[PDB]
């Protein structure tokens, strides 16, 4: 029938989130062994990780412990400065007149066509990290989605989201006409799982001090590479991979994977948009760790495999990270104080919407929010992107923007 | 057969900590009503309430809604610089020699007197708080009980512990040959409840911004005074504490009342400890707040009545507040992750021991942490004793005091 295209992002840089571009070198080994082509294929990612000194397999970069290099031939369309997400809603919208940087190999699809999404990192309540210091938000990413299929980009969608709160992106404001069907990692209230990684089973090579891989992401990849895809549909694959990320249904380390938009493509082959390999004819709960301790789980195991000469300076580092951590953790807990009272602010900014309804009601008002908190407290990080659910519960509060610039001057100013 | 002696103390100062010595002028007020005499009971109270300038009846304390003064001939006994954990010991011990300031009055007791003890404010795991930037160890306190009672002082003891983890006073330490009984308000690992609050029911006088009394505390004086003590039972009355304490049975806002030592004691009558008020013949679920709390609901009170001249001014002290348990809480957080490592650090620290086991193994070594920690993070106040759980697990786990010397200089230094 038509042609088959792929976006592939990583929206976090640094070597303690090596498997988010690990993630995206192995979907892109995945659709390329599928037989779809290079040029249909555009890959984000920030470049960091194959050649970064702390790699014990230089121009190497790994997805499981079988140790598969995923990295070569793996195309630079986006990398370092233009991992945007300006850059991310041009590829996706097919404008190269629009593209900042880059290879300039955009989605630029005729209505017959079928598009595949895959985004690996990150995230928070409504929002998606990307690597040069950004925030993208959920409403933008509808809005991009809105404008494509209201041009005649594409017969049929699927977009795998792999982040913490992923559900929070299309609960309450994803429209079910698009022709798009979207999985995510967890639901709107949930954090995601890191597989993969070092003292954990199954256990990746002994030289590897940062984790490999991401508990859905992994799920999907393992199991499209497992399976003729001219069989599997894409419910099925959704029942195998929300099987694997629930971690035999304990939550404590798990997390639900969602579906939302047009479910009729889930009778659908996943080799509509993921295509076959021709040689294809196949037909224990894990030990997980959270996404937003990965980061010091790598640091620690940096730490325990250093001498002196450097050890004292990598504990140094470690608690500098915890500090600033614990300075965003309580200028939010204290804004909500000096808002709502003790006892009022904090049931205000943890409170969680029923599902089906949007995080926020005004999105505008959401990025005023983190724009008045960046402004006296300091730029928010990707671990600071946790408190949206709390930014977005001052806006449906009724708080105005003035309020929120006098509580972050006694908080931080 | 002998005399009733009795020891009251009120381990806090300020107006946000008007309720302490609020329960114990009133305990005072209840023991000469029952015939105890001056000379034999003892008073430490900072004596910083009916003065001060936020007070709306100068000169007047009180501790329920019905609004009866409790300071009038209240005796100073251990006021101001005097309520010291030394001079707590001394005034137990009776001897006057050992005394620093103060009346001079001590429970210089013979073996036939009953001595009932009442201390109001807050504590944590193992300790209690004093005004004058004190911690009173759990140890310690049994060591003096031990004393008096190897020199013959006393017949038989009843202690009431108002506090949060008072449990863990007693739990695993406290000796049943001693001929002494003690009920706390909570168990070893809970916190206590306060009562009479602003904004709650039964509401308090609309003058007042403070709270008035403690759950635990109220319950066994509103208890006696409403019962013929020559019929009541000690066991009685730990049943309707317990019975009120427990609010309902919802331990979300409620405690649970525990009892320790020589359990014999419970079949005599409270007239024994508590006397008899000849006058007596006559024989829902509250909205209570946390002991940690109140400090802000108090504060925010002051806010929310004052104006412009001001209000700024109170809630820049409300922000310097939480600002500084945030680097209390976020630095005991961050030695634990430089000690055991992230997600090892924080399970380490807020381990729970099963009850009846002792919470620290070395009593001098939980000395020497907070001794460490104050020397390099800054003074614990009494909100910081908080983390005297983890100060103790510390210890349990076999690290060094060089090693929390290396830690508390990464975290603060």
């Amino acid at each position: 029938v038509g042609t088959r295209w792929a976006v592939l992002v990583a929206g976090s840089n640094g070597y303690e989130n090596y498997r988010h571009q690990a993630d995206v070198c192995h979907a892109y080994q995945l659709l390329i062994k599928g037989g779809l082509k290079e040029e249909n294929i555009v890959v984000f990612m920030y470049d960091d990780i194959a050649w970064h000194e702390l790699n014990p397999r230089p121009g190497v970069i790994i997805n499981n412990p079988r140790g598969e290099d995923v990295y070569a031939g793996v195309p630079k369309d986006y990398t370092g400065e233009d991992v945007t997400a300006e850059n991310l809603f041009a590829v996706i919208l097919g404008d190269r007149s629009k593209v900042k940087g880059g290879s300039g190999k955009v989605i630029n699809s005729k209505p017959e066509d079928r598009i595949f999404i895959f985004y690996s990192n990150h995230g928070a309540a409504g929002v998606l990290g990307m690597p040069n210091e950004q925030i993208l938000y959920a409403m933008d990413f509808i809005d991009v989605l809105k404008k494509k299929h209201a041009s005649g980009g594409y017969r049929e969608m699927v977009i795998y989201v792999e982040a913490c709160e992923s559900g929070s992106l299309f609960e309450g404001i994803m429209p079910k006409d698009l022709n798009v069907f979207v999985t995510t990692a967890s639901n709107a209230q949930e954090n995601s799982w890191v597989t993969y990684c070092p003292g954990t089973e199954p256990s990746p090579p002994p030289e590897y001090t940062t984790c490999l891989g991401d508990l859905y992401s992994v799920a999907w990849m393992e199991d499209s590479e497992s399976h003729n895809l001219r069989r599997e549909t894409v419910n099925q694959q959704y029942r195998s991979v929300k099987e694997r990320t629930s971690n035999f249904k304990d939550y404590a380390m798990g997390s639900h994977v969602m579906q939302y938009g047009d479910t009729n493509i889930t009778a659908e082959k996943l080799y509509l948009f993921q295509g076959f390999d021709p040689a294809t004819v196949n037909p224990a709960k894990m030990e997980v760790v959270h996404q937003r301790d990965a980061e010091l789980l790598f640091m620690w195991q940096m730490y325990q495999r250093s001498n002196h000469l450097k050890k004292t300076h990598i504990l140094k580092q470690i608690a500098e990270t915890v500090k600033h951590r614990n300075h965003l953790d309580g200028s939010v807990e204290l804004i909500g104080v000096l808002l709502y009272g003790p006892g009022k602010g904090s049931p205000v900014l943890q409170s969680v919407r029923d599902p089906g309804l949007p995080l926020v009601d005004n999105w505008a008002c959401l990025k005023s929010m983190v724009r008045v908190f960046e402004s006296h407290c300091g730029s928010l990080t990707q671990y600071g992107m946790k408190h949206m659910r709390a930014f977005a519960n001052i806006c449906n509060s009724g708080v105005s923007e003035s309020s929120m610039e006098e509580a972050c001057m006694v908080a931080c100013g």
